[PDB]
C-alpha cells in the first residue's frame, strides 16, 4: 500500500542523494539535485524495483535503473518548465529550476541527468546481470524518451475539430508523456529482475494501462471537486474507462507469483481509488 510505495520511495531517495553527491563542479551539482531531491511521488523508481521484484530480483539489482528513470523524469520536468515551453515558474509548490540557477543552468543541468542516467544504469548495475541484458535495458529506455515516444508527445501537447481528433489527440499524449517513462520503468525492472521476454511484455503493458488510469482518475477527480476524458466522453463514460484500464492492468498480472503480486495490485487498484 502507500507504505511500500513510501518505504520504496524513501530508499530511492536515499540512492539518489549518494548517487548525485555535491563535488565540482558545484553549481551544476546543486542544480541538479536541487531538482533531484526536491518531493516527486517516485512512482516511476518505485514501479521499476517493483517490477524487479515481481520477477524475482532484488530491490538492489535494480536500484540503478530506478535511479535512472527518475534522474530521465527529472530532467524532462527541468525541460518542459524553461520559458520556451510550458514556462513554469512553480512546480511541486516550488521555484522551477531555470527561477533558481538561469535558464542556461536548467539546460545543462537536464542535459547532464539524462547522460548520468545512462552512466550509472549501465555502470553501477551489478555485474551479476548479464551484460545483454544491460544493453537491452539502455536500449528500452533510450527508445521510451525519443522520438517514438516521450519526445513525440511533448512535440505534439501544443493545444482542431475537437470532436473528430480529440481523443486520439487525448490518449496519444497521455500515452507518450504519462505512459512511456512508466513502461521504461517496469520493463527495466522485469530485464534486470531476470524476467522472461512474456513476463517483460506484460509489465509493459500493465504500466502503459496504470499510465493512462493515472491521467482517466485525475481528470474525473478535478469534475467531482484543457482537453480531458470528462469532456470528450462525459463523465460516466470516463469512470467506466478508467474501470477497465484497472481491470486490464489487473489481468496482466494473472501468471505471475501470487504473493508477489501484491504491491502491483495494490498499486493499481490505488491510483484507480484516488480520493485526493
Ligand atoms: C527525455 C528527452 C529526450 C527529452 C524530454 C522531453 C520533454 C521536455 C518532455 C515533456 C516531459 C513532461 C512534462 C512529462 C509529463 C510527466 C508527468 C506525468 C509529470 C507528473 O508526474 P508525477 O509523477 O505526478 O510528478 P512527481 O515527480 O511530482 O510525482
Amino acid at each position: 500500500p502507500i507504505s511500500y510505495i513510501i518505504r520504496k520511495a524513501d530508499s530511492v531517495n536515499k540512492a539518489l542523494d549518494s548517487a548525485v553527491p555535491l563535488r565540482e563542479p558545484l553549481k551544476i551539482h546543486e542544480a541538479m539535485r536541487y531538482s533531484l531531491l526536491a518531493g516527486g511521488k517516485r512512482v516511476r523508481p518505485v514501479l521499476c524495483i517493483a517490477a524487479c521484484e515481481l520477477v524475482g530480483g532484488e530491490e538492489s539489482l535494480a536500484m540503478p535503473a530506478a535511479c535512472a528513470v527518475e534522474m530521465i523524469h527529472t530532467m524532462s520536468l527541468i525541460h518542459d518548465d524553461l520559458p520556451c515551453m510550458d514556462n513554469d515558474d512553480l512546480r511541486r509548490g516550488k521555484p522551477t529550476n531555470h527561477k533558481v540557477y538561469g535558464e542556461d543552468v536548467a539546460v545543462l543541468a537536464g542535459d547532464a541527468l539524462l547522460s548520468f542516467a545512462f552512466e550509472h544504469l549501465a555502470s553501477a548495475t551489478s555485474s551479476e546481470v548479464s551484460p545483454a541484458r544491460v544493453v537491452r535495458a539502455v536500449g528500452e529506455l533510450a527508445k521510451a524518451i525519443g522520438t517514438e515516444g516521450l519526445v513525440a508527445g511533448q512535440v505534439v501537447d501544443i493545444s482542431l475539430d475537437l470532436n473528430n481528433v480529440g481523443l486520439e489527440h487525448l490518449k496519444f499524449i497521455h500515452l507518450h508523456k504519462t505512459a512511456a517513462l512508466l513502461e521504461a520503468s517496469a520493463v527495466l525492472g522485469g530485464i534486470i529482475g531476470g524476467g522472461s521476454d512474456e513476463e517483460i511484455e506484460r509489465l509493459r503493458k500493465f504500466a502503459r494501462c496504470i499510465g493512462l488510469l493515472f491521467q482517466v482518475v485525475d481528470d474525473i477527480l478535478d469534475v467531482t471537486k484543457k482537453l480531458t476524458y470528462p469532456k470528450l466522453m462525459g463523465l460516466e463514460k470516463s469512470r467506466e474507462f478508467a474501470e477497465k484500464l484497472n481491470t486490464e492492468a489487473r489481468d496482466q498480472l494473472l501468471g505471475f507469483d501470487s504473493d508477489k503480486v501484491a504491491p502491483l495490485l495494490a498499486l493499481a487498484n490505488y491510483i484507480a481509488n484516488r480520493q485526493n
